RNA sequence: GGAUACUAAAAUUGGAACGAUACAGAGUUCGCUCGUGAAGCGUUCCAUAUUUU
C-alpha cells in the first residue's frame, strides 16, 4: 500500500497520503486512522472469503426463500439481493468453515429451474477546466460574448439533463413503493436553471433521526447503484449524502428542507428576468470556483456566490433586481407560501413584472461588483437581501450574509478569518484588474485577454 | 441462463503540542557541521461549526 516517489518519498494509497520522509511516514502506519483503514480492509477481505454468489434463479422470487435454504449450511450472516438487474444474490455465510458446505454440492433448485453457484472472487478494496475553459472563450467578440459562452458551455447539455430526471423518476418510484403519496421535488442546481456540470442534486421528500436512517437504508439497500451513503443529522437541517454509481453523480436528499424549494425557484425566476443576471452569476461561480474558494467543507457554497450577486443587483442605484420586499409585495393569488416560522411569498411567473431600467453591460457590472466586493466592510456589517442594505443571525464571524428567505441561517459561517481575508484580496485584485486597460478590450493572437485571467488555473 | 454488495470513528476548519523538512547563507574528512522558520507533512487532544439550497 506504499508506493515510492522523487525526492526520498512515499505515499500510502490505502489512506491516500504523500510524505516527504521515512520518519512521517512510520508514525502514519503507527496512527489510528491507518491501522482503522487496515481493520476495515481485512474485515472486508474476510467477508469476502467467507462469501458466495448465487445466479440461475428464475425470477419473481424473493432471497427470503434463497436465506432459508442456505441457513441449512450453517451460520449464514447476511443475503444481498441484486441491484439494477434484481437477477441475481451475494450470500455471505457466518463462519469461514462452512463456506466449503456450500460447496460441497452444485445440484441447486428454486422454483423447478436450477441455479449456479459459485465462490465470491475478491475485489480489491479501494479506500473510501483551465484548458477548454480559455480554449472555447478567446475567441468571442468582447468580455459579454465570452461571458455568454461560458454560460453556453456550462449549461448542462440534454443528456446531464435526461439522465437527472431518470434519477429524480427512479427515486419517486422507489419511495412511492415505500411511502405511498409522497413526492421527490428535484432542486438544487438543477431547477434553479443556474446548473454546471457535475453540480449537485438536491432531492425533497413531501409527504428526527429516525427517518433519516431509514432513507439511508433504503438508498443503501433498495435503491439501484447508488453506494457512497452517509446520513447526516449534524445541521440545520438533516441531509442524506447519496452517490450514484453508473451516472457517476452525487447530490443531497433533505426531508423537511420545504424552502430551497421555493428558494431555488426564486432562483429560476431571477434568472428569467433578463439574459444578464444569468452570465453575471455564471461567471462569477467560475471565478469563485477556479482561485480556491468554492469547494468542499468550510468553503463559500455555490449558492452563497447567487445570494451575493443577487444582492448586489439588488444595491445598485439603477435596481437590476427589485429586492425581497418588493417582490413578496408583487405576489398575488395562491401564492401566500410561509414555512418554518416566519412568511416568504413571491409569483410563480415570469412575464408579471416591469424591466429593470440597466442597461449597463456585462463588463461594467463586472467591474462594479468587484469594487463593491473589495470595498465593502467584512467585520460587523451583515447584508440583508430582504431589505437590500448592510447593517435574524445565528453565528457571524468575519463574513456575514443571511438568505432573503430562510432568515435564520448565516450562508457566510462556513468561511474562517484567512479565507475571507484572501476573498477580500482576490475582489481587490479583480478591481484593479477590470479597471486597467488590458482586460477592457480583446486580443486576437494570444494575449490571455478578457475573463482569461481571472480563470486562470492559478494559485 | 445474465455483468461478483460500499458493513462503525464521513469529512474539513479554529486552537494546540511533539517528530521532521527548507538553507538562492558557508565549509567538509562526504559522516555531516552552525543557527533560524511552519512550505508541505505525520501522530494525538479540545470543538459556541459547517459541508443541502
Ligand atoms: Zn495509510
Amino acid at each position: 500500500d506504499v508506493e515510492s516517489l522523487p525526492r526520498g518519498g512515499f505515499r500510502c494509497s490505502l489512506c491516500h497520503v504523500t510524505t516527504a520522509n521515512r520518519p512521517s511516514l512510520d508514525a502514519h502506519l503507527g496512527g489510528r486512522k491507518h491501522r482503522h483503514l487496515v481493520e476495515l480492509r481485512a474485515a472486508r477481505k474476510a467477508q469476502g472469503l467467507r462469501s458466495v454468489f448465487v445466479s440461475g434463479f428464475p425470477r419473481d422470487v424473493d432471497s427470503a426463500q434463497l436465506s432459508e435454504y442456505f441457513l441449512a449450511f450453517g451460520p449464514v450472516a447476511s443475503v444481498v439481493m441484486d441491484k439494477d438487474k434484481g437477477v441475481f444474490a451475494i450470500v455471505e455465510m457466518g463462519d469461514v468453515g462452512a463456506r466449503e458446505a456450500v460447496l460441497s454440492q452444485s445440484q441447486h433448485s428454486l422454483g423447478g429451474h436450477r441455479l449456479r453457484v459459485r465462490p465470491r472472487e475478491q475485489k480489491e478494496f479501494q479506500s473510501p477546466d483551465s484548458h477548454q475553459l480559455a480554449k472555447a472563450l478567446a475567441e468571442a467578440a468582447d468580455v459579454g460574448a465570452q461571458m455568454i459562452k461560458l454560460v453556453g458551455l456550462r449549461e448542462l447539455s440534454e443528456a446531464e439533463r435526461q439522465l437527472r430526471s431518470l434519477v429524480v423518476a427512479l427515486m419517486q418510484e422507489v419511495f412511492t413503493e415505500f411511502f405511498p403519496g409522497c413526492v421527490v421535488h428535484p432542486f438544487g442546481s438543477s431547477i434553479n436553471s443556474f446548473d454546471v456540470h457535475g453540480c449537485d442534486l438536491a432531492l425533497f421528500l413531501d409527504l428526527g433521526a429516525a427517518m433519516l436512517e431509514l432513507v439511508g437504508s433504503i438508498l443503501r439497500g433498495c435503491v439501484p447503484g447508488v453506494y457512497r451513503v452517509q446520513t447526516v443529522p449534524s445541521a440545520r437541517r438533516p441531509v442524506v449524502k447519496f452517490a450514484h454509481r453508473p451516472s457517476g453523480l452525487h447530490g443531497d436528499v433533505s426531508l423537511s428542507n420545504r424552502l430551497a424549494l421555493h428558494n431555488s425557484r426564486f432562483l429560476s425566476l431571477a434568472s428569467e428576468l433578463d439574459g444578464r443576471v444569468r452570465p453575471l452569476v455564471y461567471t462569477l461561480r467560475a471565478w469563485a470556483q477556479g482561485r480556491g474558494l468554492s469547494g468542499s467543507g468550510p468553503l463559500l457554497s455555490n449558492y452563497a456566490l447567487t445570494l451575493l450577486v443577487i444582492y448586489f443587483l439588488q444595491t445598485r442605484d439603477p435596481p437590476v433586481l427589485p429586492t425581497v420586499s418588493q417582490l413578496t409585495q408583487k405576489a398575488g393569488e395562491g401564492e401566500q407560501v410561509e414555512v418554518d416560522g416566519w412568511d416568504c411569498s413571491f409569483p410563480r411567473d415570469a412575464s408579471r413584472l416591469e424591466p429593470s431600467i440597466n442597461v449597463e453591460p456585462l463588463s461594467s457590472l463586472l467591474a462594479q461588483f468587484f469594487s463593491a466586493v473589495s470595498s465593502w466592510d467584512l467585520r460587523g456589517s451583515l447584508l440583508s437581501l430582504r431589505e437590500g442594505q448592510a447593517l435574524e443571525g445565528l453565528r457571524l464571524g468575519p463574513l456575514n450574509l443571511q438568505d432573503p428567505f430562510d432568515l435564520s441561517h448565516n450562508v457566510a459561517a462556513n468561511v474562517t478569518s484567512r479565507v475571507a481575508g484572501r476573498l477580500q484580496n482576490c475582489c481587490r485584485a479583480a478591481a484593479n484588474y477590470a479597471r486597467s486597460l488590458q482586460y477592457q478590450r480583446r486580443s486576437s493572437r494570444g494575449r490571455d485577454w478578457g475573463l482569461l485571467p481571472l480563470l486562470q488555473p492559478s494559485s
